[PDB]
């Protein structure tokens, strides 16, 4: 199976056990979850996310500092990525401060500052969790029997 873990802090950030969507033109992974109840959100409590909160400004200096470790990541191993990145990320955190009040933030269980923030939100219908990441910031890892 594929496990999802954090380019930067290299805590799991989800599996492929869960319904994912890549949205904003393969800029961001958008992971479906359930509402399980200790009430919470499966993919938060079974890959051991934790919650953690910004002001406005806070998190504008944050993504720039998360953005510019990004692109240094990029350039290393995936060149090609490095524009369509840089520009989309840019117009994300445009939509992103728009609606910044419906969003509810998580990292990885190590809890690193400098790590990805996953963001949550909910479907049309008010009761759906959703968790947003970047496509760029995530390098994927296989597990298969051993012997």
């Amino acid at each position: 199976m594929i496990i999802y873990r954090d380019l930067i802090s290299h805590d799991v950030m989800f599996s492929d056990i869960y319904k994912i969507r890549e949205i904003a033109d393969g800029l961001c992974l958008e992971v479906e979850g359930k509402m399980v109840s200790i009430t919470g959100v499966d993919i938060v409590m079974n890959h051991h996310l934790q919650e953690t909160s910004f002001t406005k400004e806070a998190y504008k200096k944050y993504i720039k500092d998360y953005m510019k470790s990004i692109k240094g990541k990029l350039e290393e191993q995936r060149p090609e990525r490095v524009k369509p990145f840089m520009t989309g990320a840019a117009e994300q955190i445009k939509h992103i401060l728009a609606n910044f009040k419906n969003y509810q933030f998580f990292i990885g269980e190590n809890m690193n500052p400098d790590g990805m923030v996953a963001l949550l939100d909910y479907r049309e219908d008010g009761v759906t969790p959703y968790m947003i990441f970047f496509k760029d910031g995530l390098e994927m890892e296989k597990c298969l029997e051993h012997h």
